[PDB]
């Protein structure tokens, strides 16, 4: 890494200087580093130029605004300081060149939208790896190669993608928030494809701001959920975008690329998805639960078909796709009730989990749950009301009561119900889960909500060893 080579596209005849790491933070700027002095909200990195110089940085790139002309080369204590206009917008490009353009050295797929970014990125990474990629994710669960995901500026994004390239990643599925795009954190990334899941005078400015940003980015092939009203607005302006539907929103008059589920059977162990597309037709056995996860799966499928993965190979590997751990994770055993373990610990997440479980449920829907102690009590009656409405049998139990009287939490939950007397209450959580699993019929579904993969139960100050997944697996005679 050399300052002169790094700046060649923008500053001819910048000085020759070996560089170590690139940093926005004067505090971690070490000998041989490139310090980048940016203006943010209130913060001005140009204040820290003397400190960075004293810590032995090789060179500094600084915001030009009010200070210097674009491309102006100064020399301070023998350290080159080069000024650039609009440094915040150009940070992604500068870091991309610093880190040897990692988005040109693997297949990068971005996913944006309110919901389904995590699931859709995990399905892209899993499916591509099943077809022979070495796949990675960058998202809210963290970054890394599949199975080794460890829990953020334009530089950090480029640096982390470069670290995955260095680890041998050939495919990366990246969550991209609306806020991420606006703050120029992915401005210079070359996406092979980008995915739109959903959105949940004003409408004119919003569209105009997003169209402007999009026109500036390198998003590759567009894959868009045509069941979303805003998604259809976007498709109307993007004739080469792939339209994806499970609710009959493909308009075949367009002669564009498309994929649509013609039939979905939600059964006790997942979903049978029959689909047609401009690549051909097929039947997928998904091990994921609910309508939203059909959509997320169809977006991943359309994306990988669009990038040229063969339909026959995608169909052959679909049954190996796994749920995101602790997210609508289904446990079935021969002639036992279906059990779903989900992390839902809010009124909205619990209602969505119950509505998703209900589709797979021929019999009674059971809901085992509780609420955290020594935290906001507001959600408790609202979660009671949700369990009473959207489940057939509500089993109210403990979930991390901490130092609060466990029964007091249960009382606050029951107070939200029309008929508290209809609720079942059982303390010990292990006991309550057992009661549901052992009483439920073969065609029932038991939702165990609130913990997902969070394998402890906090009682007083003790983090007790406890897993919903292990409890359920042992009762069903299967392996968590
Ligand atoms: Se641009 C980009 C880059 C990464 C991830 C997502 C996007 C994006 O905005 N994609 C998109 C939005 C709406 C319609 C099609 C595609």
């Amino acid at each position: 890494r050399n300052l002169r080579d790094l700046l060649a596209p923008w500053v001819p005849d910048a000085p020759s200087r070996a560089l170590r790491e690139m940093t926005l933070d004067s505090r971690v700027a070490a000998a041989g580093d490139l310090f980048v002095a940016v203006v943010g909200h209130q913060a001005d990195g140009r204040r820290y130029i003397p400190q960075a110089i004293a810590q032995g940085v090789a060179a500094i790139i600084a915001e030009a605004k009010d200070e210097a002309t674009d491309g102006e080369i100064r020399e301070m204590h023998g350290v080159p300081v080069i000024y650039l206009s609009q440094l915040n917008e150009r940070l992604s490009a500068l870091a991309g060149r610093f880190y040897h353009e990692p988005s040109d050295n693997l297949r990068l797929v971005g996913v944006t939208g309110t919901n389904g970014k995590t699931t859709t990125t995990q399905l892209l990474a899993q499916w591509s790896q099943l077809l022979g990629e070495i796949s990675a994710v960058m998202g809210t669960v963290g970054n890394g190669l599949l199975g080794k995901v460890i829990p953020g500026s334009a530089v950090d994004v480029q640096h982390e993608l470069a670290g995955l390239v260095d680890q041998g990643a050939t495919f990366c599925a990246m969550e991209v928030s609306s806020h991420g795009l606006v703050q120029h954190r992915v401005a210079a990334l070359k996406f092979a494809a980008s995915v739109f899941t959903n959105l949940s005078g004003d409408m004119e400015h919003y569209e105009a701001a997003k169209w402007l940003l999009y026109s500036e980015h390198h998003c590759g092939q567009a894959i868009i959920n045509a069941d979303d009203e805003v998604g259809r607005r976007w498709l109307a302006k993007l004739p080469d975008a792939v339209a994806v539907s499970m609710e009959d929103h493909i308009n075949p008059n367009s002669h564009g690329r498309w994929l649509k589920a013609t039939e979905v059977n939600y059964h006790d162990s997942g979903a049978t998805i029959r689909f047609s597309s401009s690549w051909g037709d097929g039947e997928i056995e998904s091990h994921l639960m609910g309508a939203f996860n059909v959509s997320n799966l169809l977006l991943a499928l359309a994306t990988l078909l669009a990038l040229g993965y063969p339909l026959a190979d995608l169909l052959k590997t679909a049954a190996r796709l796994q749920p995101v751990s602790g997210r609508m994770e289904v446990f079935t055993a021969p002639g036992k009730p279906t059990v779903v373990v989900d992390y839902a610990h809010t009124p909205d997440a619990l209602e969505k989990a119950l509505q998703a479980a209900r589709l797979h449920c021929a019999g009674k829907l059971w809901c085992v749950f509780g609420c955290g102690g020594d935290r906001d009590k507001g959600k408790r009656p609202l979660m009671g009301a949700i369990a009473e409405e959207f489940a057939d049998v509500a089993v109210v139990t403990d979930d991390n009561p901490r130092t609060e009287e466990p029964r007091a939490i249960i009382n606050d939950i029951l107070a939200g119900m029309l008929d508290a007397g209809h609720a079942k209450v059982m303390e010990g959580r292990a006991e309550a889960v057992t009661s549901a699993v052992m009483q439920a019929k073969e065609n029932d579904v038991v939702l165990v909500a609130g913990k997902g993969h969070e394998d402890y139960q906090i009682v007083g100050n003790q983090r007790l060893d406890y897993s919903d997944r292990v409890t359920v697996a042992r009762l069903l005679g299967v392996i968590a």
